[PDB]
């Protein structure tokens, strides 16, 4: 599709079976989920942005559909204050800024 | 142009006659720039993101070029970690996202 930014990009993904509500973040490095379980092992990471640094697990090799586009990659979990497709994802669906 | 998101989109932007680089930002509903001084009278802002809030000074109607295009709107000024183009600037140089 093409997303037009009058209002905030929200899509809805699946991830570990659910279903979420999440935003598509061009100024994201990562993707951060609010806290779930995911499959297999994770290491603890710092992520920093607006406000400080929070903590979260980082899951690797995870898929995600994104506004039913099919994606693997890594997926922070932890106290996001929304859930944020990040460029690692983005990519992946093939999503570019146009102007 | 068309901005692929394999790196972090940043671009040039011009304020006050100076240059900075600014992060393009789909995620962020407001343009946020590091201290500098603007004209004009400010009114104060508490901007949430990842890691909690910050407290900004809010300039209305500030002339800002984007990557060579004009654009004439709000400029939060705060201790934000990078200059974020947000969607109300966004929507005046006519970005959209595409997939
Ligand atoms: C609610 N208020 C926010 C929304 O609109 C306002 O505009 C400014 C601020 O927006 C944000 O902070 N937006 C966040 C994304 C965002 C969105 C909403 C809440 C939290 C975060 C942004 O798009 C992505 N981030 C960083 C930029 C600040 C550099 S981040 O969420 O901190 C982030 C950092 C590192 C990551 O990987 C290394 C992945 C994500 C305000």
């Amino acid at each position: 599709p093409q997303i037009t930014l009058w209002k905030r990009p929200l899509v809805t993904i699946k991830i570990g079976g659910q279903l979420k509500e999440a935003l598509l973040d061009t100024g994201a490095d990562d993707t951060i989920i609010e806290e779930m379980s995911l499959p297999g092992r994770w290491k603890p990471k710092m992520v920093g942005g607006i406000g400080g640094f929070i903590k979260v697990r980082q899951y690797d090799q995870i898929i995600i559909e994104i506004a039913g586009h099919k994606a693997i990659g890594t997926v922070l979990v932890g106290p996001t204050p929304i859930n944020i497709i990040g460029r690692n994802l983005l990519t992946q669906i093939g999503a570019t800024l146009n102007f």
